[PDB]
């Protein structure tokens, strides 16, 4: 049969500041959405989160951009806001909800989306990421290796099955546009776009043997939506894996470098990707508790839940970054913060002036006296002396 | 609504020796403090150790000094120290209680007190800290940068609320003299002051923008209280975070370099302030276990508790030394503490002189025959062939 | 009494990928034997994963090679597919199961078989052995040295009833010849043989002094069996400890060093063995969950059961390798495992060529315009100016 | 006496490609210095290079920004050009030489330039830094440190000559415009403007005491002088120390933490800023062979060279980074570039796409079909099966 | 002007052992070259070992497999033979002149080749590498990596001029077939093929923009000629760098992953590949002493010395390995040399049976009694009892 997955994600809260979310948002989010099950609206789904952002997972057969799945994750963002973030005035209560009026898609009003539809394999192994204190962007570095580096995913040179490559489709998010660039032969131009991670995303990856859907990442940008920063975007992301797709290992394999990536205090800095254990998993609840958000707001992490679908029911997840082989990466990913917070507020651990311009620090600095520099060499010594006495 | 928020501290025995609290005392300290809530004395609570000192957290509208929550916790801990302590023969029972006689203060008395009243804001992310085997200015440099230093908190730079600074008060113990200054202008000043910290503590800190009280830190001297040494201080510290405040990662940040601190074996030594994880935290019950000391008594720990208020209940604890970044801070602690040790009783291992007036090293110091120094170099052959012989 | 212990081992499917188990795979496995317990077709069992492998642990009186054991194993596997991975559609549902038509013996059928009987010892110590991501001569180097390294075995040198050594049975996979050699003299000879871990694999150790069984190792190679790559075998082995065999820290030590095994992602790449902690072990229930496997689907690992057997009867099992003295082994195989990955898929990371010729890798190179050597001498300046142009 | 110390500094060709300087180019520009000390053109010099550029140190008493000095070093590099790089056919051979006309000012045609003019003290202690493979804003953290965090210059606080603080000369390389800003007052918006280590850069430190001369920088910007890409900027700065100036060991704590900087391959990453050891110092040669650069292009790395100037004579240079304490500060950069390597060409690690488009990067994107989004999320099926067809 | 660069290296001696080389046979070689180019037969040269294998560079107008050149080299390699290794019984005397007629080609009579003639650039960088203690395919990665890996060689992404990619001429040295492959469509079969380092190697690539000469391999396989193991073969590689070329350091960081390669001790292992400085280069002499192998034969090592060409003369050779960034590399190597070797005779440290074929262990293993493995089964109680008595 034909499934579609769906993750729609949003910060409504954190429990303290953004460090985290409150269980019982989780806990009625896990409640709404086993309604919406009995009720037909879904097949099934898992709740969980990383950092202060909450992933809605459902299952369904709606197909993708469907009003009726975007507005029950609306819907159940908005009462996990009223019911929950405002009663015990958590820190941004309602922070991702951007937008008041939900007229059909839930793109550009906040929450991230990334969503499939397909028609479900003879086994369907999927993982859902889910990362905090960082921007879409992050998973570009990621994405690249799963499907385009023979360093990580050895199926691309000695599975016979991957070897005509993959289809990525990048948005230039700033200009609103579209690149379709498939790899092996287009890489190097590939990397020229994606590496500029703050604008050109890997938004869907198809395998180019017959188009199939491989991965689905979610693009929102915050300050673009908002004009002003108001958040790290936090973005979550769908692979499909095995059978002419990366193993469930090539993609994880894609993760073992903590790379830096944008985002961390005050949507500012850069620092690594810690691939972070959950605190739990419950299977039989569908809820997971992920990691929190500590030294300077992070680092940024990510989350990895694996499931198999079947019929579009949902076994798992399985956390992924579960294994003392992991250890060894989170271990680099915190002195590698250690090192790079010594910099304080300096580029490149401060974030460039393209991003600052959404923040209050071009306000600041728009008290303070410039002197126009030809004639400040003449006049460089009344000035000192004019600062000195 | 107007909220206080108060930490009333207290070790009242040990479990073996120094290392740890008995369980059975935070659970009598929270039955307790569940009855004075029944009768509205109190709003909410929470109680929880670390190392073998009690922290009584208290959100009432009595404001900061009040005769009857002070008296509420002078009655916990002196019901604790009779109930329990006294029962099972703890080490130390009733350590803290130096005085006899509660006269509407408990400041003086040995208990340490940090306290905040406010308008309680939209969101309000809370930090509650409490350290073992140190003294409060152990958190004087903590303190320092996350107000003051812009390699720690970014906020001073990139965002336009913060940039004004703060105003730090300033406790000399010895003089009983008070000083407030400002930041950035008088950073210099303040350190000169503040390194000296077993003399100079930072007791509050207030924005300067529109003088909001930011933290307060305990400040009760064991020594001076006694006229000798009976323990190490060991200071609880609340902070206010978010929204013209440093964030929650900023506050933790502050404790990210596990510095070294005085107090340690027997209040003597210096040591590194480990971040440490709670054993458990049970929000249901208002009780979380933390870390015993090992080692030497210590090394030095604290522990951070998050919280947010909402109409003065305070929802949480939160461990926010949780996680693997902290690892890396633990570790460097623990490697630190082995290096010290090494030097055993020299300074600055060994604390100063006028630290070592309160205990009983004087004492014995006084057996012992000083010669004059000029006298000495025209006997010193005869002295020595004395000892020989 | 004579007991035969037997370890019949299959992937039936992965969760998800090749990660893992289903939980319910092995509460049905342990379902299924606890029947056959109860009509008397084994005297005890114990049922646990290492990744994706299903090892069913079995203690009777029918002997080696039976097929009525062979036959229970070959049911439950065929009842845990048809009932849980076909219904969950894991991946690679009945991966192991690779001919249709069970005759009386499940070797050459794609589960791995290790057993032996003996007469039950007045103790009688056993360690079950499970490794996932590799092939049986993983294990000839563990079993090298536990029977023939002094710098492993103390008990060579210093322990009188072991001074006269061992019989190592050696299989020869792809001729079928059987080789025979004592250890200490053939020692050199076994070990030219045995470091071609893909052709030479230890099958079974005898002590020389009485002919005891000492070790059985499973040795299906599914490569061999399929004609093509199916999967990494995945191997078991049981080892008898102490009383002039090999004591069980003498066994645990075999595997301190985390050598380099083949296997790994798509059976194609060399990576460390990590000897592992089990994530639960439950003997009442008679389950133990073991490793996930994570990064490049990997790396390999070994886990460790111990029992104690009574009248056939089992009590364990017990986790060997959980133990502080292993985290640095771990760690190890963790760091081992980042730097050998970054090689990407060269010789000797990527395995040779007769391993690679049962992949899909020959099909693709055989599109790709070879030039006779000679010629092509003479004309590539041609060539070369072709391609430019 | 009143004294200049000028710093002029240019890469005329490399050996081989960037990674070092041949060195009878500074056994002839150390030969035409000689000769202008004995014309009396100059008191005294000392040549030395740091990866491929070569530092001019002269003493004289012209004053800055003389058409004398500034054209003997034009001269010593365009007759190095032409007798040395060009013989040799060295790489960029004349690099920096940027422009045609020598009209008395060598700003603005490539070649850096840093100079101060002083009242000479009665010991007058200076450092000389170059730095390869990176910007001038390179220096922007080690000037903002050793003047103003009080974490590295003790002095702020336990020094009262120096209390007051300091001026900052920043100059907006981009706008032409010039900001004067004092510590310890305005160190939040001087950090706001310097973190941005591409546009404002520390050009000149005066001391608020007096107005003393207390550092230079050279500020010249090589992309935008060519209007793109041909180097990178190289920068060379002279910090006068001691007697309320930082003392020399601040000014070297303030490059303890190797920094990430802007540069490394092809202008275009970011990479760890190694405190260097010169190969050689020939104080009577009056030359220095610093690093090379290899791995990558460099590290980046920085040397510092101490002198004691007397009626303008140079004593030194004596290498100041030379001691067991930098070896663990080198090791730390060693494996900072090795972990940030693995990113490849995505930012932090690539730089933003504001140096980006002084590259041919701009170039080559501009072959690649943008879709705009609106439309193409109608047409994706259709564009998708076209390249898989 | 049209050059040629020639590389012609023979192993005819070691000292002792296979350790290093006898200064001696250096200054030998030096002296004759120097004769050559009085002669004019030669333009210039440089002489140097690593390990125990001399390199021979010469520049010259000849044009590639010249019978003049070619003959030159085996002229000085037979009369260091004769004159040095023969007088001092070095080890190894003239090992690799493993044919005795030279009829005009040194390809196939043991000494290693690498050659490319061009038009000497107007800067025309170039850098020589020489290995010891491994084969040809030990440089098929680094090749890779600096050819074709973006995450090595940041040019072919960001520098226009580089984006078209590279043809690889691949030898099949056991089929006597060369194959042309383009990157970066033809990247995945590439690696297919030179995966298999003992193979398929990279003996030349070519620019594909121009054709332009980038590289050349030396892949002399001793084994092959000699029909048995001899000695590892040794390679030597020329690169040219810069100007649409990769840059000095993207060569050199293809080379700052210690990778695993093939030979070390008795040609029959693997050992990581580490980048080691020369003990001493004399530029003026035109002679560098190359590093020692020591523990187990190596571990094998690799040298890099850049060049800049002048009409044909060769200004260098400098040490491009000399960095303290290499230093991390060292360490690395040194490390993993450790790790590895604990593994002794077991693949994958030992190497597969198709290179241990060429050794004397098929010999050996021809003693030893197999049994037919069906007939064993019925038989093993018989003979494990035989072996008892
Ligand atoms: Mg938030
Ligand atoms: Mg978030
Ligand atoms: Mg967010
Ligand atoms: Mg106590
Ligand atoms: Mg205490
Ligand atoms: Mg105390
Ligand atoms: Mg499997
Ligand atoms: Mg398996
Ligand atoms: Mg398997
Ligand atoms: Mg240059
Ligand atoms: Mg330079
Ligand atoms: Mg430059
Ligand atoms: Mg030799
Ligand atoms: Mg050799
Ligand atoms: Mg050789």
């Amino acid at each position: 049969m034909r499934v579609t997955v769906s993750i729609i994600k949003a910060d409504v809260g954190g429990f303290p500041g953004h460090a985290h979310v409150h269980p019982k948002m989780l806990e009625y989010a896990a409640a709404k959405l086993k309604e919406a099950q009995k009720r037909g609206v879904i097949i099934d789904y898992f709740v969980y989160n990383v950092g202060d952002d909450i992933s809605l997972l459902m299952t369904h057969t709606k197909g993708e951009d469907n009003k009726d799945i975007h507005g029950l994750a609306w819907e159940t963002f908005k009462e996990v806001t009223d019911q929950i973030a405002k009663r015990f005035k958590l820190y941004g209560a309602g922070q991702d909800l951007l937008k008041d009026a939900f007229s059909g898609n839930i793109r550009g009003m906040g929450p991230q989306v990334a969503e499939m539809e397909f028609e479900e394999r003879p086994s369907e192994p999927i993982i859902a990421f889910a990362a905090d204190k960082t921007e879409p962007g992050a998973f570009n570095l990621p994405l690249y290796k799963m499907f385009a580096d023979p360093f990580t995913t050895a199926g691309l040179v000695i599975d016979p099955s991957m070897h005509e490559g993959f289809i990525f489709e990048v948005l230039d998010v700033v200009e609103h546009k579209v690149y379709l660039l498939k790899t092996p032969e287009d890489a190097y131009s590939l990397l020229g776009l994606i590496g500029t991670t703050g604008r050109y995303i890997i938004r869907k990856v198809f395998r180019r043997a017959d188009g199939a859907p491989a991965a689905a990442n979610s693009v929102e940008r915050l300050s673009l939506i908002a004009g002003r920063y108001v958040g790290k975007d936090d973005p979550v992301l769908l692979v499909r894996a095995q059978s002419g797709l990366p193993a469930v290992g090539e993609v994880l394999e894609a993760f073992a470098h903590p790379h830096l990536v944008h985002g961390w205090m005050r949507g500012s800095h850069a620092g690594p990707l810690m691939p972070a254990r959950f605190i739990s998993v419950d299977p039989e609840r569908r809820i997971a508790i992920g990691p929190k958000m500590t030294r300077f707001d992070g680092p940024p992490k990510v989350g990895a839940l694996g499931f198999q679908l079947h019929e579009g029911y949902l076994e798992g997840g399985v956390d992924l970054f579960d294994d003392p082989a992991f250890d060894y990466v989170r271990q680099t990913a915190a002195q590698i913060a250690d090192y790079i917070r010594r910099m304080g507020p300096f580029q490149p651990h401060r974030l460039p002036p393209e991003e600052m311009e959404y923040t209050a620090l071009p306000k600041i600095l728009a008290k303070v006296k410039p002197y126009p520099a030809d004639q400040y060499e003449k006049d460089r010594k009344k000035y000192i002396e004019a600062v000195v006495k």
